[PDB]
């Protein structure tokens, strides 16, 4: 009744602190596959793969993903944890719809540069290398990964001031 309000609104607001263990713990006793709530699959779903439940969270962010394929936080999140756990092609389609509705985050676009480099997508891992250096210039980090990509294609020439630049700043 009232408890549940609790519970939904106290458990999302540990898993948006970082206090993920409390989340699960919470958000485990609202969580009804059967009565589906977006907001608690998604924020359980990110405090499985953080407490290592990384199966059950990502299958978690599926169903989110199923009955919200809108939502975009369900979408980067899903995302960044098949960067993390090597699913490259699923994780491509997400990580480009997300980057194209948020251009202002860094990481999304540098995952999916990672994500197509290690596709052997080396050209558009370039693009999209370059798009994360307008907005972090500085990120020596982008730098070694540009570089790489060039180097894999045997362009050289191009991939030297990138490890130049790389090291200048490491």
């Amino acid at each position: 009744d009232i408890r549940q309000v609790y519970y939904r609104d106290k458990g999302i607001s540990h898993a948006k602190a970082g206090r993920y263990s409390q989340a699960v713990m919470l958000l485990e006793q609202v969580y009804d596959a059967d009565a589906f709530d977006v907001d608690v699959a998604l924020h359980l779903g990110i405090a499985y793969v953080k407490t290592g439940a990384v199966d059950r969270g990502t299958e978690l962010l599926e169903r989110s993903l199923a009955d919200a394929p809108d939502n975009v936080k369900v979408a980067t999140v899903l995302g960044l944890t098949y960067v993390q756990v090597q699913k490259y092609d699923l994780a491509v389609p997400l990580l480009i719809k997300v980057a194209e509705a948020n251009p202002i985050n860094f990481n999304v676009r540098f995952r999916l540069g990672v994500a197509l480099d290690n596709l052997g997508r080396f050209d558009e891992a370039i693009d999209s290398f370059k798009i994360a250096l307008g907005l972090r210039p500085n990120e020596g980090k982008v730098h070694r990964a540009i570089a790489f990509s060039y180097e894999q294609m045997g362009r050289h020439e191009e991939a030297l001031p990138h490890f130049k630049k790389a090291n200048e700043l490491d």
